[PDB]
């Protein structure tokens, strides 16, 4: 299995960000949900999510049902347990906080790898 993370930082003084939202999406226009291993929703926090460690399960829902990833008190959020580090995912910003505008739409792949996202004031 494969991970990503992101961080999310002010485009102008680059200082990290938290509590940006964001759900992800794919190819099919369906959005990523965590559920436990009983199929049931899990109440996730701020932060990377350890998808393995809690045994979690990884689904594709309608954007309405979908797992909201929020940054954390250092701007860090994502998480790991996808199955294809070949398939294009794109995270999208839902939950904006005060001061900042959304950040364009973010292609990406299960890469095991950290990039930065940035809000414009
Ligand atoms: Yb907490
Ligand atoms: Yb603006
Ligand atoms: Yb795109
Ligand atoms: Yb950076």
């Amino acid at each position: 299995t494969y991970e990503r993370t992101f961080v999310k930082k002010d485009a102008e003084t680059k200082e990290v960000l938290e509590g940006a939202g964001f759900k992800i999406s794919n190819s099919d226009g369906k959005f990523l949900k965590l559920t436990d291993k009983d199929g049931q929703s899990v109440s996730i926090g701020e932060g990377f999510i350890d998808v393995l460690a809690n045994n979690y399960r990884l689904t594709w829902v309608a954007e309405s049902d979908a797992t909201v990833f929020t940054s954390d008190k250092s701007g860090k959020f994502g998480l790991n347990g996808f199955a294809d580090n070949t398939t294009t995912y794109t995270a999208v910003e839902t939950n904006v906080p005060d001061g900042y505008d959304a950040a364009a739409n973010t292609d990406f792949k299960a890469d095991n790898s950290s990039s930065d996202i940035l809000d414009a004031p």
